[PDB]
């Protein structure tokens, strides 16, 4: 038996994510779907509207076999590091394939571009050279080099988000040396975006988005809103970011991952007079910082992650551990087969390992749950250490916990 | 001009404080009352019920001519350190008189006990070490070495808080040889304890205290809760203690003022499983910590005040500046008469002067607004800067700002 990897934030799990998990198998030919998922803070820098334990329960019912956490180390990063770490994880798990979405059903222009950029990298990087000399910025210089080779209309659209993610997936397998086959199909009960679906529940109104949500999801959601009493938004953390930037020194704020040299001063001026995450971000955005990148930096400023430590962990060539959130009986079976071949530990309960990348995952949790009104917060906190992998039986509805 | 020094924290200012301010000017023959008081976080360790700005106005309308902030540096401290710098600042302002209420209306056992203990201070450390070398503990060997004297019928229980602080103002004066004469009287439309009042306001009673609280003071409290929607309590900050203990390693928390070696692990461990600030404490209790010492510590954790910060600042034998919060007609002329005499910065606008001890007070003023809901909180943080030091017209009630 053979495995198809999916890189997913599942924010939340909806019918579209279903179209992914089912097409993957049919198109690749693998009877096993393994997803590596961003746990509590995602690639664009925002918190998951629900815990990674809940979203696991949803995915395990909707056709994913193994749910592995994408360590925070790799998860809050722009696409290439995100892809590098997530593709390493799928590599560790011997997935025969990688199934990623774009607005194209075709895996070809991802391929053709990759080599082109793979082979021209010298020409390219020598072409970035010449341009800085003319006094242009680096993004300028980079844009000028790309366009010489890449203005041939291939045409890979490096705008459409998930295509960028596709390119870096294909990229990472290529410089990785992984025996992995990238697949893909076109994105599209017509299906809704995860975004618009989020606004729904955020408006307290989860009823709008139901037909777009698989059944298992709605309950687990309703159960999560019933269990812990909120849905999680970025504005839930503003109060704690405001504490963070209060209790730090501009020398200390310089060392937080993604705070570039000099910005820490602008950072502190803005936060004092910022009455919302919205306003704060409004005072923050620069030419040097995209919207999303600020959400990333702000999340780091939330977990108080230092550059040096982050540099330490990125230097590792492979995922430090395999963090097991959940599994079906196929998942369990696929795992126990390959487990002996896993070269890094397999974490199910947190007492089975100690690594700096994992405290980071645990810390992210302890921060993530802050919005839950006490005592309800503390019950939640028992989960990271408490919650053992969630086990579903595809012979319907058996959770064994 | 003659001024009487008042060492106070008005939380709130009650009938015991109003009587204490009028008898201050009566019994000490001074035309002016100068108060040094804790701004936002106090000696007992807890947050002020209401901002230093408003509590100032319960004082100016109750007979205090001048109000200076006791910096966090001295304010949140053991009673030996607290008394020292309060007295230090009142002597800086050239107060010729000091006035404190007490469980012992008698200064004489205070001047006795003080003059008594130094006469023997060699006899003590010997009986201490003689107990110490015999395996006795610190407070035991001291309680034995101290009960080797003083233990006559005199009482003056220094098991009583007022006698403790009172002995400590007097000690700082004698040991300092200040030209400032100390005064005391016993503790007695009515009069209650600020604490039994406080717990009465937490018990959803305000006008209940109107028997036990003056007009201005009661006028001032309502308009606060009106604007910011709260009275500040220790629990209110619990979420920020969780959050702050959730980012910090053992080593770094180890470096926090008043965190004893190895107590970090217990703290980090205890905060996890505590769904209440009260629960957080019981777990933390070890005989080397009183409850106040544990409350004082939770403050230094919140504000992230470090041992090296503190000891470096505690070391000096003078006060770093005079922060002026507010004043009367009388108070102004006194500040104008003694202005040129101050050997340290008179800080009216915060803009004028920056000092690490000053950095500390503002950091505490930012931590103080945190339970306040925005947009109010963002505006509350305006007060530490663009607030003209308050001024009030003694004769027929006018604030000039
Ligand atoms: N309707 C859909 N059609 C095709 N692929 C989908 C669909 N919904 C999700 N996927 C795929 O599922 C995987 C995980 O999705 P993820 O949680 O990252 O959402 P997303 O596609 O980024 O959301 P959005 O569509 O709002 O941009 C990705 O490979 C994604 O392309
Ligand atoms: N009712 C009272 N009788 C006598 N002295 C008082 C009274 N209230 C306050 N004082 C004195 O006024 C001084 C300033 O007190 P502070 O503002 O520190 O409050 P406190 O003494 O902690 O409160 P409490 O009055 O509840 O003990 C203290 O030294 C205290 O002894």
């Amino acid at each position: 038996m053979k495995a198809v990897g999916l890189v997913v934030e599942y924010n939340p799990f909806h019918n579209g994510h279903l179209y992914h998990a089912q097409t993957a198998k049919l198109q690749t030919g693998c009877d096993t779907a393994v997803a590596v998922m961003s746990g509590h803070f995602l690639q664009r820098g925002e918190p998951a509207v629900v815990s990674k334990w809940a979203r696991t329960k949803m995915a395990l019912q909707s056709g994913v076999d193994l749910v592995i956490e994408l360590p925070y180390l790799y998860a809050v990063q722009k696409a290439d590091i995100f892809a590098r770490g997530s593709v390493s994880i799928l590599n560790e798990l011997e997935c025969e394939a990688l199934f990623f979405g774009s607005e194209n059903g075709d895996i070809k222009p991802f391929l053709e571009t990759a080599q082109l950029i793979d082979e021209h990298k010298h020409i390219l990087n020598d072409r970035i050279k010449e341009e800085l000399k003319k006094g242009a910025s680096y993004p300028a210089a980079a844009a000028i080099a790309f366009s010489s080779i890449l203005h041939t209309e291939s045409a890979l659209d490096l705008s459409k988000p998930n295509n960028i993610l596709g390119y870096q997936y294909v990229t990472s397998i290529l410089t990785g040396g992984y025996p992995m086959k990238p697949y893909t199909t076109a994105r599209i009960n017509h299906i809704a975006s995860a975004t618009s679906i989020r606004k729904a529940m955020i408006g307290q109104n989860l009823e709008a988005c139901l037909r777009f949500l698989p059944a298992a999801s709605a309950r687990e959601l309703a159960a999560y809103r019933k269990s812990f009493g909120l849905w999680h938004t970025p504005e839930s953390y503003f109060s704690y970011l405001k504490y963070s930037l209060s209790t730090v020194t501009a020398r200390e704020l310089q060392q937080v991952y993604e705070v570039e040299e000099g910005l820490e001063h602008r950072i502190i001026r803005s936060i004092r007079k910022s009455s919302s995450y919205q306003e704060f971000m409004e005072l923050l955005k620069t030419k040097r910082y995209t919207w999303t990148r600020l959400q990333r930096m702000n999340t780091h400023i939330l977990t108080r992650t230092k550059k040096q430590d982050m540099q330490k962990l990125l230097d590792n060539d492979k995922a430090p551990y395999i963090r097991l959130l959940g599994m079906t009986k196929k998942g369990q079976a696929y795992l126990s087969e390959k487990k002996k071949a896993l070269s890094v530990p397999l974490v199910s309960k947190l007492s089975s390992f100690s690594h700096p990348a994992l405290d980071l995952d645990v810390k992210a949790s302890r921060i993530y749950s802050l919005p839950i009104e006490e005592p309800l917060r503390t019950e939640f906190d028992l989960q990271e250490y408490g919650h053992a992998p969630i086990r579903y039986d595809e012979d319907e509805q058996h959770f064994l916990n």
